[PDB]
């Protein structure tokens, strides 16, 4: 069974629907998400939980606005909590070059992510 991460921006995910869905996908399979990081509370410094076994990552932010999403410094802090089979289910087009330089390996298998080694 797998121990992972769910990382959420509150705007769509403060109602129960996206939270129940990510939990439904994990639950009918064999993952459970344990560690809940909000975008404003992680950037402020409230949640520091482990530096190791979350090696399955989901980022649910709303993707209908065309504005910019995430800082590079939090991608380096998120990578520091993982191991060579880290597997990100996240981040889009600018983040391709960001995955390259931070040490992620971007695999396009249509849950589109990045597996850090």
């Amino acid at each position: 069974y797998k121990t992972g991460l769910l990382l959420i921006h509150p705007a769509v995910t403060t109602t129960p629907e996206l939270v129940e869905n990510t939990k439904a996908q994990a639950a009918s399979k064999k993952v459970k998400f344990v560690d809940q990081f909000l975008i404003n509370k992680l950037n402020d410094g409230s949640i520091t939980l482990e530096n190791a076994k979350y090696e399955t990552v989901h980022y649910l932010t709303p993707e209908a606005q065309t504005d910019i999403k995430f800082p590079k410094k939090l991608i380096s802090v998120l990578a520091d909590s993982l191991k060579p089979n880290g597997s990100l289910i996240g981040l889009s087009d600018i983040y391709k070059v960001d995955a390259l330089i931070n040490g992620f390996e971007i695999i396009n298998e249509p849950d589109y992510c990045w597996i850090k080694m």
